[PDB]
């Protein structure tokens, strides 16, 4: 019954996924983001400008007050509430319905995005990072822990306004093409999984490889960008730039925040080079790798001067708190969070990201030595 849940998920771009909900008795229908960088489910509990509707737990039969407080801090943004509980289902997901815990956001942060159509967030990683500690149950555990449904989850992250999937209990084989590659979770917390090589444009960083992963390196469907810790950002950016030196943008576009245009349909996408993530394989010394197109670190921005050319914002920025391997990349992969078996697996996707000439990519086997070295510590 997984067709029932291919093209559940719509967004905007750079405005994250989400996933049509019901929390309460009777059921009240919520817009939810799904965040695979936290593990608090909560929704808008309280007028907000920028929400169109909101939980109004006064008016569910099913409500329960837990006399307890909680906040979560992102990168950026934050909101605080009260904890509850409550029956919470997925419409266009498996056919259940689960007590979960809620947490109602009274005051929020720079949180909620004007005009984005969602009304909370869905936290799929692990208890370990749960507010106000892995005490608080996530949504996904006790989903698995309260039906038959089993213990892992796939995303299929579609960009263009953009659209995908959510398979709640399994792969859909119908999403993806080719083979499916599987790195270890390093540890259950985040997605945490270990980077072991970096290529651009087939050209090796040549980095101590713990470079790559300081102080980790994560899956985060909540993030939007391909976050780089400082010293890999720079010698990125510094190839990205040398490879499409034929043209030249503003500084403030290399800082992701100036955006860049051409005429319509007249992107030198070919003087951008492709970024290759080798991972961590399942075997001694092996590893593979998947290939990111320039149509991905370029998010199409929506120019409201004159629609009549194609612009798009650098989606690689610096980080000090490890590798994030955001929806940009996620977008054209079909990713298994393969929760049972402490692995995550990349397919190309069925709405793979198209380029006339280099196609996106996962491909191996590759030996690698000493993988185990590139882990932080
Ligand atoms: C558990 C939580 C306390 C936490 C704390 C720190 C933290 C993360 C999670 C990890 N995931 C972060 C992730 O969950 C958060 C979740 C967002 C607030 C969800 C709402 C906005 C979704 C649509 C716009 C995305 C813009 C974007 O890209 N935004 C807002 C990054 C900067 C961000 O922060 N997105 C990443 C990392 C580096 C490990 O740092």
């Amino acid at each position: 019954s997984f067709v029932e849940m291919v093209d559940n998920l719509r967004g905007k771009s750079g405005q994250g996924y989400y996933v049509e909900m019901t929390v309460g008795s009777p059921p009240q229908t919520l817009n939810i983001l799904v965040d695979t960088g936290s593990s608090n489910f909560a929704v808008g509990a309280a007028p907000h400008p920028f929400l169109h509707r909101y939980y109004q737990r006064q008016l569910s039969s099913t409500y329960r007050d837990l006399r307890k407080g909680v906040y979560v801090p992102y990168t950026q943004g934050k909101w605080e509430g009260e904890l509850g509980t409550d029956l919470v289902s997925i419409p266009h997901g498996p056919n259940v319905t689960v007590r979960a815990n809620i947490a109602a956001i009274t005051e929020s942060d720079k949180f909620f995005i004007n005009g984005s159509n969602w009304e909370g967030i869905l936290g799929l990683a692990y208890a370990e990072i749960a507010r106000p500690d892995d005490s608080l149950e996530p949504f996904f555990d006790s989903l698995v822990k309260q039906t038959h449904v089993p213990n892992l989850f796939s995303l299929q992250l579609c960009g263009a306004s953009v659209g995908g999937s959510m398979i709640i209990g399994g792969i859909d084989h119908s999403l993806y093409t080719g083979s499916l590659w599987y790195t270890p979770i390093r540890r259950e917390w985040y997605y945490e999984v270990i980077i072991v090589r970096v290529e651009i444009n087939g050209q090796d960083l040549k980095m101590d490889c713990k470079e790559y992963n300081y102080d980790k390196s994560i899956v985060d469907s909540g993030t939007t960008n391909l976050r780089l810790p400082k010293k890999v950002f720079e010698a990125a950016v510094k190839s990205i730039k040398a490879a499409s030196s034929t043209e030249k943008f503003p500084d403030g576009f290399w800082l992701g925040e100036q955006l860049v245009c051409w005429q319509a349909g007249t992107t030198p996408w070919n003087i951008f080079p492709v970024i290759s993530l080798y991972l961590m394989g399942e075997v001694t010394n092996q590893s593979f790798r998947i290939t990111i197109l320039p149509q991905q670190y370029l998010r199409p921005v929506e120019d409201v001067a004159t629609s009549q050319d194609d612009c798009y914002k650098f989606a690689i920025s610096q980080s000090s708190t490890g590798t994030v391997m955001g929806a940009v990349i996620m977008e054209g992969f079909y990713v298994v969070f393969d929760r049972a078996r402490k692995r995550i697996g990349f397919a190309v996707s069925a709405c793979h990201v198209h380029d006339e000439f280099r196609t996106a990519a996962v491909e191996g086997p590759f030996v690698t030595l000493d993988m185990e070295d590139c882990g932080y510590n």
